[PDB]
This record gives structure tokens, C-alpha cells and sequence, in this order.
RNA sequence: GUGAACGGUGGAGCAACACCUGAAGGAAGGCUUGAUGAGCGUGUUCCCCGCAUACGCGGGG
């Protein structure tokens, strides 16, 4: 089942592209050096296949925010305030370790390479959040398929399928 | 006139069949482009340093 969440942000979104780079105080992102650079962070970027010109695909950058702080932000969520108050409300306590888990995926860094049982992957994976999110001690795979939030963008052209033909941001986004 | 002289290791044959690199995971917490350099007081011959070599030049406060 797939779901489009088509979000407009509000105020400028800056996931943090790792890299030590560098930019001027006129723009000039990652100069030669003696020209006093100045740290910059920049936003992440999805390099995106797109149609540059009349029959010819480029790698173009695209400024998204990644899949993975999407998904945490869904599982925090839904944890935050329709699973906490569901195990609250009833005096449920989970584990320290269960709310690592619940939180992160995992309770310790080393999963267990033993397979759990097909009864305990059936419970969980009809559970409402741990179908969601798997993972766990023996590497449960959850139901959820969280994609990068891409820009209406004509650089995300081959990524929409042509299925918003407005709306079509052409230049800079940043 | 080498116990020599002469003498083909040959023909043919499939390394091949099947196999998910995969499950989970927040780039983030904090951070004035704002200044800084733009205008505001002294009223006449007093020390010391070099070039000279004193006829004078430059010069410290």
C-alpha cells in the first residue's frame, strides 16, 4: 500500500550534509585555498538522474532530506504521543532496553546471529509498531518502506513519474 | 662403418547444475553580520643621532 505525503515546508529545512566544507564570503562553495574559507555545512543532497538538455540524463544535485531521519521522525511520532500514552494511560512499562528498541532499532550494537522463532516474527510483525519498524536483537525486517523527501522539483522529474505536471520549481532551491 | 642403422604417444571427451548480501539505524544538538576604523586640545627655539668635518644637511620627543 503506498501513501504520497505532499508537505510544504513552512521555514528552510537543513539536514546536514557531512563534510568539512568550505565556502567564501561571496558564495563560491568549496574554493581554492588562500581565499579565507569559511566552514559551511550544507544541506543533504540526493545526486538525481534528470533531463538536462533534448535527449541527454545528467547526475543533477537535488537537495532532499534523507529516508532515515524521515522514518525515525515517523517512529517518533507515533511513539511520542499514540504509543507512550497507549502503554501510560494503561501502566505499561516497557524495558530501558525495550525503549532502545522501540526508539532505535536496537537495545546493543551486536545483533544476535540466531534466528527468533516464526511464531515470534508472525506476533511481531502483525504487532502495530514493531511491524513497523523491525530490527531488534535477531534482525526483524519491518513493513514500513520509508522514502527521502523529495522537492516538486524538474530535477526529481524521472522520480515523480510525471505525475504532478505543475508546480514545477526550474531554479536554485537554496 | 658410434650393439649402429630405422621407429609420432597417439586418437576422443562441456566443470557443470542451483543459490536475494541482507535485515535495523535522525547529522545533529547550540551560535546577533555586527561592528570597527569617519568629526573633536596645544602657538616658538629646548634635548640627542648620523653624513660631514662644521659652510650645513637629514632626523628622535
Amino acid at each position: 500500500m503506498q501513501i504520497e505525503v505532499t508537505v510544504r515546508n513552512i521555514t528552510p529545512i537543513f539536514s546536514a550534509a557531512p563534510g568539512s566544507n568550505y565556502i567564501t564570503i561571496d558564495g563560491t562553495i568549496n574554493p581554492p585555498p588562500g581565499v579565507s574559507r569559511f566552514p559551511l555545512v550544507r544541506t543533504r543532497m540526493m545526486y538525481v538522474a534528470a533531463d538536462v538538455g533534448d535527449g541527454v540524463i545528467k547526475s543533477v544535485p537535488l537537495q532532499i532530506v534523507p529516508g532515515n531521519t524521515m522514518r525515525s521522525l515517523l517512529r517518533r511520532t507515533m511513539l511520542k504521543h499514540v504509543i507512550e500514552p497507549a502503554l501510560v494511560e494503561k501502566g505499561n512499562k516497557l524495558s530501558i532496553g525495550a525503549y532502545a528498541t522501540a526508539y532505535s532499532g536496537n537495545a546493543t550494537g551486536n545483533p544476535d546471529g540466531v534466528p527468533s522463532s516464526f511464531d515470534e516474527i508472525a506476533t511481531m510483525r502483525a504487532h502495530p509498531f514493531i511491524g513497523l519498524f523491525g530490527g531488534g536483537p535477531r534482525m526483524l525486517e519491518g513493513r514500513l518502506m520509508v522514502d527521502s523527501l523529495y522537492p516538486i522539483h524538474t530535477n526529481a522529474e524521472r522520480i515523480l513519474g510525471a505525475g504532478y505536471e505543475n508546480e514545477m520549481m526550474s531554479g536554485p532551491i537554496t
